[PDB]
């Protein structure tokens, strides 16, 4: 006479309990992130509740552009734009400021509000680079009206007060992966590097963007790590890309991830991280494919269009039709 | 918990029980903020019930436009100008031509579909049956046919060359047909579809969403399905042709769309549910979320006089949300 009742009761029982005011624990978002196929649906529904929850129904829209491309001397095992690696990537240096405004304003149309200026290499160690991006991140803000952005690589305390008083409200560094699983994708520089960073940005005063990549062999144990990793550093903006296998590196051959595996992960990252803003990056498109719509109604709610650095993405009018199809908003 | 009684009223039905209508209600309206949530019940419930493949079919317009009906959505309509293709009965070789590629395509069935209140001239019928006989027995694909209003002895000649589905739209609720419909009436459609069971043949009925009836009334519909026995049931999504009498309905919501679908699921827990005419126009980038969301099957390879997008991607969708098919 008692109800059977189904496999996806922890599901529901834990995203009660976060929406309550509690937490979910390690050992849970373990179990959570080897949710079924058959229940996934369920996971990814109490995620946009969570999401719901904590924040509005607004999707905030980013872009980038890749300012300065090529000829790195750190060899993460997943970058096209390595030195130790033939990639046949595109070399560049830095953009003029003109030709920079003008993806700018293309971004703009393209319906972002905030921009990023990202450029390849360690840090940008020569002071007169620095002071051009500098020059054009102000021109940016005042001119075109976008929030600003940048991904600089590794980043001292003087650089990240240049960077706030200019106006930038995220610095992009991105963890990659857990703690454990750093080594295995980069040698050299250090994840105690990007602690560097990270600790830099934050003690100037600016919101760090800080992510990493689904898909350079870590376990879904290790995706966890990554998840409270992020919670300890106290990150609320968090890009979540899949890797793209990039021909001449070492994780061409990278084995694809089942779509629904990331996108039980974007919904776990929702369960420990209730209050960030967490957004698709690079490989969306070419991993998700006809699933991409999932995410957005599966914990996340921010979206980065226009195509990425040495990859590309569809229209950025199919992502914002996306968007109103799913009965959410853009931001600002 | 503002979704709570989604979960109950999924769970009693897994359990063994039956919504009611006055729940269907409900649910049809489920808000924006729920809706994932009553798409997951409705998956559950598909997974209880069923299995984890979806059945892809695929049609050919086998006859086309010159039709006396008045339906005020159809393109092939003669009360209405419309500018449709009008062509009769096409000939053996480019139907199995078109078989052929849909097979290529993954489809495990194939429908001939002709224009038209009916086939009345026997040797016409006696063509269908010919060219029908050669896809089941040389393309090796199953076989089904919408030819419209069919007789007794009509459905007995199709059972014997082998049709496994006989396709008859209800279109919608009985309430809302005679705002469709007045060349024929309701009552036809529920003559052929016993006609078709009492042959021996296995009915596949749905209808359209976006003909301006009620959300009251397609849960009607669905009620409807399940009085008659259907387990085979398409839902089509208006594609508002230009000269129609519907030319100006307005889109629905894909939102709207989708939880109406899982609701047919919640009141046909066991039938093979799928998408036809409409879906890549109307559900964009959500159309995903109807196989994960109550639906099992799927009608690929683009439709009478309106395409659809390349099979490929819907063979690579249905393997990305780890289904199978057969
Ligand atoms: C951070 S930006 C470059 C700026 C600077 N060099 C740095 O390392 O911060 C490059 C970022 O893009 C992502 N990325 C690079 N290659 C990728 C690939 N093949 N697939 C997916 N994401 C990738 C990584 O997360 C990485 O943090
Ligand atoms: C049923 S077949 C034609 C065979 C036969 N004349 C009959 O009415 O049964 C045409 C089917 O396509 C669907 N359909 C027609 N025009 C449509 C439109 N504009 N949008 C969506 N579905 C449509 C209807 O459900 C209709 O039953
Ligand atoms: C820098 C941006 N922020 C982020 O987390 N990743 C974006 C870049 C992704 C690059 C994808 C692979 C490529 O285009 O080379
Ligand atoms: C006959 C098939 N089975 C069904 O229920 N609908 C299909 C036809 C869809 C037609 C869509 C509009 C057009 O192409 O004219
Ligand atoms: S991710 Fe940054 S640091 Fe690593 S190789 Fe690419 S450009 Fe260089
Ligand atoms: S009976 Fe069939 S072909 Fe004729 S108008 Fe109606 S749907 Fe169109
Ligand atoms: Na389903």
């Amino acid at each position: 006479q008692p109800s059977q009742v189904g496999t996806y009761e922890k599901i529901l029982t834990i995203a009660n309990r976060i929406m309550n005011g509690g937490e979910i624990t390690k050992e849970e978002a373990i179990e959570l992130i080897h949710t079924s196929d058959d229940d996934t649906m369920i996971l990814l529904a109490m995620a946009d509740k969570i999401r719901q929850h904590f924040n509005d129904n607004s999707v905030d829209v980013c872009a980038i552009v890749n300012a300065r491309s090529g000829k790195c001397p750190e060899n993460c095992k997943f970058c096209a734009q390595s030195a130790h690696h033939n990639t046949g990537v595109q070399e560049y240096p830095f953009m003029d400021e003109e030709s920079i405004l003008q993806a700018a304003r293309k971004a703009k149309e393209a319906g972002a509000i905030r921009f990023s200026i990202v450029t390849s290499g360690r840090n940008t160690n020569n002071p007169d680079e620095f002071d051009q991006i500098i020059h054009v991140l102000g021109r940016i803000k005042n001119e075109i009206g976008l929030e600003i952005c940048c991904s600089l690589g590794l980043l001292t305390y003087e650089q990240a007060l240049k960077l706030k008083e200019v106006g930038v409200t995220r610095y992009h560094s991105n963890i990659e992966t857990a703690p454990s699983h750093f080594p295995d994708i980069c040698t050299t520089h250090s994840y105690e590097d990007k602690m560097f960073t990270i600790d830099n940005a934050q003690k100037a005063g600016i919101r760090v963007c800080s992510g990493g990549i689904l898909g350079l062999n870590e376990t879904l144990e290790q995706r966890v790590e990554m998840a409270f990793e992020l919670k300890r550093l106290h990150i609320d903006s968090v890009p979540l890309n899949i890797l793209n296998p990039v021909k001449g590196t070492p994780f061409e051959s990278n084995e694809a991830l089942r779509p629904l595996d990331i996108l039980r992960t974007f919904a776990v990252f929702r369960f420990i991280l209730p209050n960030a803003l967490i957004r698709t990056a690079g490989g969306r498109e070419v991993n998700l494919r006809d699933l991409q719509a999932y995410a957005l109604k599966g914990g996340l709610n921010g979206i980065m269009v226009g195509g990425y650095l040495t990859t590309g993405g569809r229209s950025p009018q199919d992502d914002l039709q996306m968007i109103q199809d799913l009965e959410l908003t853009r931001n600002t």
